[PDB]
């Protein structure tokens, strides 16, 4: 037999967030986080498990940009991976961490969900502008050799939006186009802390906004059943999880990581599939 090798994970370092999606499958539940020497020490365990690449998702990560600045700075400088990477509402983001931690991160990924205000207030996303927001976010990247990705979450108010104009001027390397996925125990009924149903896709409604973008390079498709098990999560106790199975693990902390992962299903298929292994590493 043989464990699965933790190529590319996603550590959710906190479920905080200063936003309020409708759709949220990863919830605000509570707000704890993992000391430093905790963290360093559970991101040396997947290196030394064989992670390549590492995600620092939540909540929102610069809720706490020093801890994440130390983790990133750690990630390139002491554990030597191919990938750093973080994904973003882009609010909190400022420039001056940006210049100061660039030479440590890959990929700095922004979620955009839609270029319409009224959209993205109705979403939870919140008011303001943010479209200049993710600009400021990409000039940044660029300026600084950051590689600049964009994730969008497909729903049923918004995919019938052509992202196109914007694509062709941001020119992201990649662009993750996410079916909106329930997961159980998160966004799945009046009963959680955010009530996914009403922003459900079909299969077509998902291919009509899939045939309009699709031409670009960058263009990523994730269906559902691309995204059910596909990836590697690691919670804020760094605790493995299985959001379509509903189930959590012991911390790595404690039991390490190859007895933590034995009980998750990661879909190793679907993650090829994805294309989840990728030119990661900054040229
Ligand atoms: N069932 C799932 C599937 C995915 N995710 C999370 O959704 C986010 C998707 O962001 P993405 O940019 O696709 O993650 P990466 O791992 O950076 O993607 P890639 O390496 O393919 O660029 C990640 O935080 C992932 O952990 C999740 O919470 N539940
Ligand atoms: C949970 S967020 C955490 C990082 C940051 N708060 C942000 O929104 O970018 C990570 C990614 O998951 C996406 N996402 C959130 N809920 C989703 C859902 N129900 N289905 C699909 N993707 C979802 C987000 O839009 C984002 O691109
Ligand atoms: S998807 Fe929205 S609510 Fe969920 S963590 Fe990101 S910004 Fe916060
Ligand atoms: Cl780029």
């Amino acid at each position: 037999s043989m464990g699965q090798i933790p190529v590319s994970v996603n550590y959710f370092f906190t479920r905080k967030c200063n936003k309020s999606c409708g759709f949220c499958f990863h919830t605000a539940k509570t707000s704890h986080m993992e000391d430093i020497s905790r963290a360093k020490r559970g991101l040396q365990l997947l290196q030394r498990a064989g992670m390549k690449k590492i995600n620092f998702a939540g909540g929102e990560p610069f809720l706490y940009p020093k801890f994440l600045g130390e983790l990133v700075d750690f990630c390139k400088e002491d554990l030597h991976l191919e990938s750093v990477s973080i994904i973003t509402n882009g609010s909190l983001v400022r420039e001056e961490w940006v210049r100061k931690h660039a030479k440590n991160i890959d990929i700095l990924a922004c979620s955009c969900d839609s270029f319409d205000e009224n959209m993205n207030i109705e979403i939870g996303r919140g008011t303001g502008n943010q479209v200049e927001i993710l600009y400021r976010i990409a000039k940044w990247c660029r300026k600084n050799e950051i590689k600049f990705k964009l994730n969008t979450v497909v729903t049923r108010l918004n995919y019938e939006e052509d992202m196109n104009e914007h694509i062709d001027t941001l020119q992201p390397f990649r662009w993750k186009v996410f079916q909106v996925l329930i997961v159980e125990g998160e966004n799945d009924s009046e009963k959680t802390l955010r009530d996914a149903r009403r922003f459900t896709i079909s299969d077509k409604q998902f291919e009509v906004f899939c045939s309009k973008h699709r031409h670009h390079k960058s263009f990523v498709a994730e269906p559902n059943r691309l995204m059910a098990s596909s990836y590697l999560l690691v919670d804020e106790y760094m605790r493995f999880i299985d959001k379509d199975g509903n189930k959590l693990t012991k911390s790595i902390l404690d039991v390490g990581v190859e007895a933590a992962m034995k009980e998750i299903k990661w879909d190793v298929d679907a993650f090829q599939e994805r294309g989840g292994v990728y030119e990661w590493t900054k040229e």
